[PDB]
């Protein structure tokens, strides 16, 4: 397999799947570096976030465990097609980029928080991350270019 990916076995069905420990993506299909990428994200903050505050909520009090549950729920809805990433980012991202459907614009290595950067540059175009953790909170990242 490519770097970043490993083969795993579903705990519930026993079927082979693939997991990326850089992006925290997981998928059933066997997966097949850019100078700059463009990403959107949805951030869910928690009480240990660097700044436990956002446009949504002046005092963010949720636990990091509660923040992860919210992230996992949004990922489920996005993957089911029940909701679009853009819709959920606009409504629920704890960051002012919510106003741009989560878009952060284009960037190179050396700009973003490292876990976010590493996930961003390891995603394929159009691919979405699993939960990514930074000092800001927990992120869902969508690489758009």
């Amino acid at each position: 397999l490519p770097p970043g990916w490993e083969k795993a076995m579903s705990r519930s069905s026993g079927r082979v799947y693939y997991f990326n420990h850089i992006t925290n993506a997981s998928q059933w299909e066997r997966p097949s570096e850019p100078a700059r990428v463009r990403c959107s994200h949805l951030l869910v903050k928690h009480s240990q976030s660097r700044r436990p505050s956002s446009w949504r909520q002046e005092k963010i009090t949720r636990t990091k465990e509660e923040a992860l549950e919210l992230i996992n729920g949004y990922i489920q809805k996005i993957k089911s097609g029940e909701e679009d990433f853009e819709s959920l980012a606009s409504q629920f991202s704890d960051c002012s980029s919510a106003k741009a459907r989560g878009d952060l614009g284009a960037f190179s290595r050396g700009q973003m928080q490292k876990p976010f950067e590493d996930a961003s540059f390891a995603l394929r175009t159009g691919e979405m991350s699993g939960p990514v953790f930074t000092d800001s909170g927990i992120h869902i990242i969508l690489r758009t270019e």
